[PDB]
């Protein structure tokens, strides 16, 4: 292909990218795209990048966005996305981070469980129903991005119906947030940007009027309190970002990890089992399938960067091939075999053997919603295992095209009745 972009948002690789993800690894570890842009690929080289942004590696400058991102300018989605904490160092970083990091912390993503609890017995119920009188139910469209829409919702301060009112044009702004994308897809992101912003001009208004124990009326009340502790752009850009990161790549997991269940009956069992082997098998989850690939979020080379043959030029992007370290066999021996035991009783996130999961990041920019992904998943996946034993796919999944995500369309299932 002309890129290992362009590879990973080809046909040919939409159902197992892992394949090409391998070659890439294999012939060419410190990709050079067409465009300039990087691509790691190596778990070691990845997790360096990942730990040593803020200094090596930074978010672009005003000269870099104008000289790497020329559309920015023009650009509803690209400026937006420049003034995310995801762009940021410290103390900016810092800054950003603390405004938001209450909400997502352990103690109070407890405080969410009774709400997941509820949504998962609620779906779940009407789930049964159909899948007993016979009926083909697609689980992604019906549970797995229902039960995160709902919960972050509740967290962020948006109304049921505001966040099923911008699924549709969340999932368009996402796919914009690539190199690859077409000038066609960029231009629907602009414009379901817009519409976000439009959305949220009126959501901060209601909070104004009336604040709530949400995070959008802490971000508000943050900013008309004092713009220079938040400021226009970081308020919005804030509200923008944490709506695209709030549900899509969670509900992918939720999607991986039923298919998983249903290829490696095997290891069901380990959903059966107490706390710490219900998470082991979730963290194997996320590392066999990174919903996103590779990051979004460009680092800027601040060095001249010699690895191996290949040197990476001060000023360019370098971006991460989280699921290709994630099946880096250097790193994880026999990396295409399921084996929740990778993760059995050792820190989130890593493996016996000392090795982290790429999923969530690493460093400065570690994912923030880790623990609500994982505790969503956590409680609703038990569930799912001990209701439907004879769950079987009634056809093929149909996953979402993208160049950088792993998300679906459908995910068909009905019972199993022999
Ligand atoms: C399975 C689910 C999720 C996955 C796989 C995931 C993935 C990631 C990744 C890879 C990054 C790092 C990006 C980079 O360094 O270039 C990140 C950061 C982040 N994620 Fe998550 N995410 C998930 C769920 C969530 C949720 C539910 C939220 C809710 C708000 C969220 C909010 C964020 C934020 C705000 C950051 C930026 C943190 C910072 O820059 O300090 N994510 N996520
Ligand atoms: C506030 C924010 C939430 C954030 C988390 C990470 C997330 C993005 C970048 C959206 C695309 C997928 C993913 C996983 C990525 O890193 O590519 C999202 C939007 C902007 C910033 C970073």
């Amino acid at each position: 292909y002309r890129d290992a972009f362009a590879a990973l948002a080809a046909p040919e690789n939409n159902s197992n990218p892992y394949e090409y993800m391998r070659w890439l690894r294999e012939h060419d570890p410190v990709h050079r795209s067409a465009s300039g842009i990087f691509l790691l690929s190596r778990h070691a080289d990845i997790y360096w990048a990942l730990k040593a942004t803020g200094d090596t590696f930074r978010g672009p400058s005003a000269g870099d966005l104008a000289r790497l991102f020329p559309r920015a300018a023009i650009s509803r989605s690209l400026n937006l996305l420049a003034s995310t904490l995801a762009m940021k160092e410290p103390p900016t970083h810092t800054r950003l981070r603390r405004l938001i990091s209450r909400d997502f912390t352990v103690r109070q993503i407890d405080s969410l469980r009774p709400s997941i609890v509820q949504v998962t017995q609620t779906r779940l119920g009407n789930i049964a129903s159909s899948l007993e009188k016979g009926h083909v139910v697609n689980l992604h469209e019906v549970f797995s991005v229902v039960l995160p829409m709902l919960i972050f919702a509740e967290l962020f301060g948006m109304t049921q119906a505001d966040i099923f009112e911008l699924a549709a044009s969340i999932r368009t702004i996402l796919e914009g947030l690539n190199p690859h994308a077409s000038d066609e897809q960029l231009a629907a992101s602009d414009a379901a940007s817009l519409e976000v912003e439009r959305y949220f001009e009126g959501l901060i208004e209601k909070k104004r009027r009336e604040p709530q124990s949400d995070l959008v009326s802490v971000l508000v009340s943050t900013h008309d309190d004092d713009d220079d502790k938040l400021s226009d752009t970081e308020l919005i850009s804030m509200l923008w970002g944490i709506l695209l990161g709030g549900f899509a790549t969670t509900a992918a997991m939720i999607d991986h990890a039923i298919l998983d269940m249903l290829a490696f009956p095997e290891q069901r069992r380990w959903l059966e089992g107490d706390a710490a082997s219900v998470k082991a098998f979730i963290e194997e989850v996320l590392r066999y399938d990174a919903p996103a690939m590779f990051s979004s979020i460009p680092r800027i080379a601040q060095y001249d960067i010699t690895i191996g043959d290949v040197t990476i030029p001060e000023g360019a992007d370098v971006r991460v091939l989280l699921a290709s370290g994630n099946r880096d066999p250097a790193a994880f021996p026999d990396p295409d075999r399921f084996d929740p035991s990778r993760f059995h009783g050792t820190a989130p996130g890593m493996s016996t053997y000392g090795h982290v999961l790429l999923s969530f990041g690493h460093g400065i920019h570690f994912c923030l919603g880790a623990q609500l992904a994982r505790v969503q998943l956590a409680e609703c996946l038990p569930v799912i295992n001990a209701r439907f034993p004879h769950l079987v796919l009634a056809g093929d999944p149909v996953r979402e095209p993208s160049a950088f995500l792993r998300t679906f369309r459908s995910l068909p299932v009905r019972l199993d009745t022999s």
